[PDB]
């Protein structure tokens, strides 16, 4: 997991204003969330071959569709795979005012088929320290909300959650990590999108995405389910279905 | 249905700033959506003993409860009951991205017992017209949200789709209707909540409160979810569970 056949190339223009187009297919367990007429409402991250995990807040039904391997939603040229739901696992502790515990898994009916531009983002375990400062990388088609078509790509800090409230005062809770507010933003991530760190060569699932500056702000930092506080609920079900 | 045992008052006050307090019990249709510890995060409302009505962004589960009879969430003394949820119907065309068919019924384990204070507001007709300029009432407890533990009124006039565009640009589609802009706050009204309008002597649910401004700005409208559009598919669904 986390080790991508296509390396992701990351420049300063990550760094900065939207970030920037990625390498296509370097980020190979980024999925859309389509519905049943393939309208993009949401992003996730394969982390096998039978699950993707997203945020609550996306309210996916088995009548959508995980769609992977994408990397321009405007062509119908580049190979991918359309995967149907089988189980939707919200997590109990999802709260829609408060956007807590913002975490769903989706179970596909068959296996997506791995492949060079197609594999799982490694999991955190739950006692990992990500420290406030350490630069990840978010990837999305959130800017579509607002524009080019292509997987783009920016850098950006955790903050700690007490910075974080200097931002978002008492929305921000123990379960949430933020990232940004370094003169980029965070608005390329899609909803239920994935924040990854990079420890020991291999990229890792810090953050899903909750909720970010209305504006796209430069310096108001993005909003992420912390996965290490959800991990141990990810695996739980895994074992268990 | 749509006729309170307990006859609302509603003054001046209501039409500016963030409205004013209801008559205790004359919203009776008005319920709370509690989570398992009794957190409130969403309002609906009756439309039989057997069934409320929401919005499909509330993001309810069968562990959720309904509270019917409430007026101050603070007090432990009013006469309350609170429901069970056996089965939850969100409409399969909720996208959460534009939040456009954003309504979800809800089929309680057992029916709830009807009184002066708990009753049903009625259902429009899938033809009903609803002209932009009628005043309208929106209830609930959404100013709890940034302040009354107690349910709060306000008077608003619907809007034209045409001229809520204005204010909410393309977010706005046909199964939508806004209210407000005229002097008086919109976020009284829980997510989920009732937009009431008067006519032939009963009260009939036109909207189901979708999303407001996020200052709660007095000169801008909320979006509610156009029950009119929705109906039919109530209906249906009643029908067939």
């Amino acid at each position: 997991c986390g080790v991508p056949a296509i390396q992701p190339v990351l420049s300063g223009l990550s760094r900065i204003v939207n970030g920037e187009e990625a390498v296509p297919g370097s980020w190979p367990w980024q999925v859309s969330l389509q519905d049943k007429t393939g309208f993009h409402f949401c992003g996730g991250s394969l982390i096998n071959e039978n699950w993707v995990v997203t945020a609550a807040h996306c309210g996916v039904t088995t009548s959508d569709v995980v769609v992977a391997g994408e990397f321009d939603q405007g062509s119908s040229s580049e190979k991918i795979q359309k995967l149907k739901i089988a189980k939707v696992f919200k997590n109990s502790k999802y709260n829609s005012l408060t956007i807590n515990n913002d975490i769903t898994l989706l179970k596909l009916s068959t296996a997506a088929s791995f492949s060079q531009t197609v594999s799982a983002v490694c999991l955190p375990s739950a006692s990992d320290d990500f420290a406030a400062g350490t630069t990840c990388v978010t990837t999305g088609w959130g800017l579509t909300r607002y524009t080019p078509d292509r997987l783009q790509q920016a850098s950006l800090p955790l903050l700690s959650n007490t910075n974080c409230k200097k931002y978002w005062g008492t929305k921000i809770k123990d379960a949430m990590i933020c990232a940004g507010a370094s003169g980029v933003s965070s608005c390329m991530g899609d909803s239920g999108g994935p924040l990854v760190c990079k420890k020991n060569g291999a990229w890792t699932l810090v953050g899903i995405v909750s909720w970010g500056s209305s504006t796209c702000s430069t310096s108001t930092p993005g909003v992420y389910a912390r996965v290490t506080a959800l991990v141990n609920w990810v695996q739980q079900t895994l074992a268990a279905n």
